[PDB]
């Protein structure tokens, strides 16, 4: 892929984070804390899951960014509508305003309804995410395997501004503490 030149500088929006997340001072890294991080509640915070949004909102154009997932057992990455549900239980699907992929229990899947099996020969340490707003496309790339395609959502109905979407995952196992990191351009 030759999408690298649409690179955008993503930063995390504290105010949207689940109350157990710890965001770095530069707003480029996030991890699960071992307890509530002593912040007030607000209607923006994801309540049920360890999720946070990027600060940037996209309504046009082509955008590309990279995320480091080194040594994580579980995570969700992609984009979502600015108006996604924050409170209670929900599934990651385009019907709910999410265009995402994840790792869970040693398999990779795309957030369709129902979910789609991905075929990855080289477990990724970094993921590239490409959005073409006008074309209605979200694509994922394996940076570890020379940028090979993972998955393309096409005919997307965004139906509003898009925000970068992150889930660091739970850490019941003690093996999923590692952060998500936004990689430098
Ligand atoms: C082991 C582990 O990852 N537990 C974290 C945890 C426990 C209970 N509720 C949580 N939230 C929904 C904020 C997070």
């Amino acid at each position: 892929h030759h999408h690298h030149h649409h690179m955008v500088h993503i930063t995390l929006d504290r105010n949207t984070a689940n109350s157990w997340l710890i965001i770095s001072k530069d707003r480029r890294q996030v991890r699960m804390g071992d307890t509530h991080q002593n912040v007030s509640d607000n209607k923006e915070r994801f309540s049920n899951y360890p999720m946070v949004l990027g600060a940037q909102r996209f309504s046009s154009g082509k955008m590309y960014w990279e995320v480091d997932v080194t040594q994580k057992e579980a995570w969700d990455l992609g984009v979502c509508r600015d108006s996604v549900q924050r409170k209670g239980q929900f599934s990651l699907s385009p019907e709910n305003g999410f265009w995402t992929i994840w790792l869970w229990q040693d398999s990779y899947e795309a957030g369709t309804s129902p979910q789609t099996t991905l075929h990855i020969q080289v477990p990724p340490c970094q993921i590239g995410i490409f959005v073409d707003y006008e074309a209605g496309v979200v694509s994922f790339y394996n940076i570890t395997d020379h940028g090979s395609l993972i998955y393309t959502f096409s005919e997307c109905v965004f139906a509003g501004p898009l925000r970068p979407f992150f889930n660091v995952g739970f850490n019941y196992s003690g093996g999923n503490a590692a952060p998500l990191k936004l990689c430098p351009l």
